[PDB]
Parts: C-alpha cells; structure tokens; sequence
C-alpha cells in the first residue's frame, strides 16, 4: 500500500520561504579561483570521495586545508559547495576559503580553513567525562545550526569531528553528502558510514529527516561513554539492523515497522529474531565507569531509537541535564 509519509517536527518548512536560490544548487554558478594561489604541502589522508592535503596559500603564507574532489556528478559538486556556503560562519563548522580547479586536468578542489589535524577518533583515551560532554555539545552546536538552516549532514562520525584539543576548537567538516530538507522527499539512502545508519535508511525508509543526524550522534555518545568503537559492529548494512536489534530489541523495530507501514526486505525476514530491549547497565564495566552516570543514559537513550521521530532534536539535546555544568561554565 506504500509507505506512511513522515514530515521534520522542526525547521519543517525552513527552506520553502527562503529564495529558490537558496537551496536550488542545480542552478548555483561557481566563481573560480586560481589554483596557483596554492602549493600543496602534505597529505593528510582520506580517499573515496576526495583526497585531501594541507597545503599554503602563497600570498598570505597561512596555512590550508585542501580537498581535491574525486569525480561524481557536477550537481553533487554544486551541492556541497551551496550548502557551505549557505552554512558559512555557523558555530563549529568548517569555513571554505576558495573554490579552484587544475589549469590542465580540469579537476575541482575546495579550499578551507586550517585547523590542527586532529579528529575525534583519536585523542580517545585522553577524554575525561567533562571533554565528552563539552564536545558533544559543541557538535550539538553545529548540528542545530545547519538544521535551523534546512540542512541535514548526512555523514556524522568521528572522523568528521576535528578538534584541536590546546584550544577547544571543534569542526564539523565534509559536507559531501549533506542535503537540503524538504518536507516530503525521498532521498537515497546509500549515506552515512555503516556503522552511524540510522535505522530509516537500513530498511529503506526514504521520508527522513535532520532526525538521521542525532541517530550517528547517539552511536558516537555511545561507543565514548562505553569505550566499545564502534558501538554497533555490523559486518554489513544488514546485519548491522540485527546488531542494533541485539540492542533496542525487536519489539520496538516491528512496532516502527508498523507504524509507518515499511515493507522489509524478505531477507531480515530470517535474521532478526526475537530480542529483548537491554538495559545500558550491561555494557557498563570497570574500565568506563567513570565515564557513564544516570545523566549520560538517559541522553543516550533518547538519542538512539528506531522512530526518527521520537528522538530528541539538537536543541532539546543540548537542553538535557547532561550537558549542565558546560552550560553554566560556558557562561
Ligand atoms: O599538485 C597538484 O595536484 C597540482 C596542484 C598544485 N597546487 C594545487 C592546488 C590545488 Cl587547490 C589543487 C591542485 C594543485
Ligand atoms: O571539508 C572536508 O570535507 C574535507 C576535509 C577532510 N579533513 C579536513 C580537515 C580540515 Cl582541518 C578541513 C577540511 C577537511
């Protein structure tokens, strides 16, 4: 009978009173810059998507951050360079200096500011409960603001959180798969890293919302507060739906299942099972302690549930009791 429609409960119609221009990249024209304004220095790493180098601006001699695009469709291109437009000087995410392309191989880059290379992965074990805390928030930040402005990010993970801890500075960086929202699309559900899908896409539910960002949200609380990385270790994107029923239990997924009629894919039809909805408490043990309170749980838990729609949106996160003491410090 097809699937039941879902619409955002916040910053629902955000997009439709702004210009077309605003969210029609299709038509946006790029201006570009010289890329003899940068010599490449070093790389930093990445691949799939891009590749991505530090690199110096000569005419300045500061330092920069340079992502050398690999090739996909001009509008994705367009895509991600409007929406950091669109998004540029919003608390925590990464400003783009320049867009430029190779005199002779024709092939895009996009130049940003320079931060420390150093991205949430690492400095694991050199988190106190208070940096978790003070991070996440600090994500919470950015989430909300690219939310207000009818984006949703799409790719939230840790290797997408840079930090430089000597300053407290975070930033919220590849925009390469973020979209902008609204009400009644369907979008693809090929996004997010495995191990940061939301539910919605792993049994194709296509109506989503900025609400996918604080599932990957949740998975990252997780895997810091409980020292488990990932949180949710599916081999594949279908076992990874089993991994996370081991966990919310299979009660709830049905009852999703139900209320927005998804029909599943015969497959999960022999590997779902029954399972219990567990208490954190279990995964809870002497080596993270220190980093787990009641405070902590009951943010987690309202992040992480199959609904999109009954989990907490960044404003009401930042709200939770979890993040007090960073509010009042902060202030
Ligand atoms: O080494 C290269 O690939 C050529 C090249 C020199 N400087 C650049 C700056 C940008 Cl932004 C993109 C490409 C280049
Ligand atoms: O913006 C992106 O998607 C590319 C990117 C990968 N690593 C980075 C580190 C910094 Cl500091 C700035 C930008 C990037």
């Amino acid at each position: 009978s097809g699937p039941v429609p879902s619409r955002a409960r916040v910053y629902t119609d955000v997009n439709t009173h702004r210009p077309r221009e605003y969210w029609d990249y299709e038509s946006h024209v790029v201006e570009w810059g010289n890329q003899d304004d940068y010599q490449l220095v070093r790389k930093l790493g990445r691949g799939k998507y891009s590749e991505v180098f530090e690199a110096i601006n000569i005419t300045n001699n500061e330092k920069v951050v340079v992502k050398i695009l690999k090739p996909v469709k001009k509008k994705k291109i367009k895509r991600e360079i409007k929406i950091l437009e669109n998004l540029r000087g919003g608390p925590n995410i990464i400003t783009l200096a320049d867009i430029v392309k190779d005199p002779v191989s024709r092939t895009p880059a996009l130049v940003f500011e320079h931060v420390n290379n150093t991205d949430f992965k690492q400095l694991y074990q050199t988190l106190t409960d208070y940096d978790i805390r003070f991070y996440m928030y600090e994500i919470l930040k950015a989430l909300d603001y690219c939310h207000s402005m009818g984006i949703m990010h799409r790719d939230v993970k840790p290797h997408n959180v840079m930090i430089d801890h000597e300053h407290r500075k975070l930033r919220l960086i590849d925009w390469g798969l973020a979209e902008f929202y609204h009400p009644g699309q369907e979008y693809n559900v090929r996004v997010a890293s495995r191990y940061f899908k939301g539910p919605e896409l792993l049994v194709d539910y296509q109506m989503y919302d900025y609400s996918l960002d604080m599932w990957s949200l949740g998975c990252m609380l997780a895997s810091m507060i409980f020292r488990k990385e990932p949180f949710f270790h599916g081999h594949d994107n279908y076992d990874q739906l089993v991994r996370i029923a081991k966990v919310l239990g299979t009660e709830d997924l049905y009852d999703y299942i139900d209320k927005y009629n998804i029909e599943l894919d015969p497959r999960f039809n022999d590997i779902l099972g029954r399972h219990s909805r567990k208490r954190w408490e279990r995964f809870v043990h002497s080596e993270n302690q220190h980093l787990v309170s009641p405070e902590a749980l009951d943010f987690l838990d309202k992040l992480l549930r199959y609904d999109h729609q009954s989990r907490l949106t960044a404003r009401e996160a930042m709200e939770h009791p979890y993040f007090y003491t960073v509010v009042k410090d902060q202030a």
